[PDB]
């Protein structure tokens, strides 16, 4: 039973939180949580850093998590750890009814990312 440290999943999509607590339960491979909510600031450094496209993003509404893997061989960036993760998310998905989308060969970036899908979850006008 991989257990979870100090992570900011508070803000995060009660929906989106109960599939990062029982993709954990699940994994193969144990995890942490990077970032959860993303502050409008941050975003906007993001942007202008050349870093993320828009001035949009679901971390905004706590409508995404990333994640880093622990894989034990200390291999952090392995892009099979994340894969195993994706499917213990999409899973969890499955069980809880909650559909939950994966960045995805897949780049670190995209590999540790997840959101709530746009159209289940939209963003406020």
């Amino acid at each position: 039973l991989s257990q979870r440290s100090k992570d900011r999943l508070v803000g995060v999509h009660p929906d989106l939180v109960k599939v990062v607590h029982r993709a954990l339960e699940l994994t193969p491979v144990d995890f942490g949580i990077t970032e959860g909510v993303r502050s409008l600031e941050t975003q906007k450094k993001y942007v202008a850093e050349g870093k993320s496209k828009t001035m949009k993003s679901r971390h905004l509404h706590g409508l995404a998590v990333d994640v880093v893997a622990y894989p034990k061989d200390k291999d952090t960036w392995n892009m099979k750890y994340y894969r195993m993760i994706a499917d213990a998310f999409k899973q969890a998905g499955r069980e809880l009814g909650v559909s939950v989308e994966w960045g995805g060969w897949v780049s670190f970036k995209d590999g540790v990312h997840f959101q709530l899908p746009h159209s289940k979850y939209p963003d406020p006008k």
